């Protein structure tokens, strides 16, 4: 029937569409499309001095990424550790190489049509309108970023990602009223996205941002989808039961 032509009201670089033939709830409008983090609750050094499209093994921000994963065309390569993913470090304005080198795939925003869909089930997900090769970046979990203290007295809570940094501080990042299509990405057990923490810049190791990738193809049609974790399933886990249906679910 086709509720929304655009629930990012022109925020990203391609729309994304609302459609529900599922039921008669009207697309969402309860909260704030933002494509970049909204920051509510010494030197920017971190830098390269290449000179060529950051293709080299003498990029220090490849090398802070260990390694610059992105193959030529922005994907990853297999060598990708999907399963316990490295902290990625992207060119930023302190670099001396130019605005498009191999290095930049996260600041370039979406490329992936992305669609919102009523589920059956599951209330709203998100889902791919076209082949998704694997380890493609394909959005990033933007939001409210708050701090510890402050999530803790906010009633809702099913829209909270966290930020762990082993030294007593954790952070997270809000997606209620304030976030962007990953505010719908539902739950599975056996995840095609995977959450990367990436670095551009002006922003410490407390306040990584999260890119989310494929993990293997995610075929034209497939509903996107990512491990929440030990943390959410341990305070919702005991209000209503993983509707994954996956032949591997664990919650
Ligand atoms: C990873 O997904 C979740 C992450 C969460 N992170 C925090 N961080 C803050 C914890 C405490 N401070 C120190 C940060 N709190 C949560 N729930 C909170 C649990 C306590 N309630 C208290 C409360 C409930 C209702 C009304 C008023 C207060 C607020 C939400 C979370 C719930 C999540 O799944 C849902
Ligand atoms: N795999 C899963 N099984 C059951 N509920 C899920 C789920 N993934 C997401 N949800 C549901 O969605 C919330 C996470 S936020 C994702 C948005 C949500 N589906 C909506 O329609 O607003 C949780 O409160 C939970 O009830
Ligand atoms: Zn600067
Ligand atoms: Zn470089
Ligand atoms: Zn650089
Ligand atoms: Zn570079
Ligand atoms: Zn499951």
């Amino acid at each position: 029937r086709i509720v929304s032509r655009d629930i990012a009201r022109g925020y990203e670089r391609i729309p994304i569409p609302c459609v529900n033939a599922v039921d008669s709830e009207p697309c969402p409008s309860n909260y704030k499309y933002v494509s970049q983090n909204c920051v509510t609750s010494i030197t920017h050094l971190q830098y390269c001095v290449c000179i060529d499209d950051c293709s080299s093994s003498n990029c220090m921000c490849g090398q802070l990424s260990m390694r610059c994963w992105y193959d030529k065309d922005g994907r990853l390569l297999p060598e990708f550790n999907m399963a316990e993913p490295p902290l990625i470090f992207e060119c930023n304005h302190a670099c001396s190489c130019w605005r498009n080198c191999r290095n930049r795939v996260v600041q370039n925003g979406l490329r992936a049509r992305l669609q919102l869909y009523r589920t059956r089930d599951m209330g709203w997900g998100v889902r791919s309108l076209q082949d998704i090769p694997p380890g493609t970046f394909v959005c990033e979990y933007v939001g409210e970023l708050i701090s510890d203290s402050e999530a803790d007295v906010r009633e809702e809570d099913s829209y909270l990602f966290d930020l762990d940094n082993k030294d007593g501080e954790v952070y997270c990042i809000d997606a209620r009223f304030y976030g962007n299509v990953s505010r719908f990405i539902n739950h599975h057990c056996e995840p095609n996205l995977v959450p990367v923490r990436v670095f551009m810049a002006h922003q410490d190791l407390r306040f990584p941002r999260i890119a989310f990738f494929s993990t293997r193809l995610i075929e034209a049609g497939e509903q996107l989808g990512f491990d929440y974790g030990e943390r959410f399933w341990d305070i919702k886990g005991k209000l209503f039961s993983c509707r994954c249906g996956s032949p591997k679910c664990r919650h």
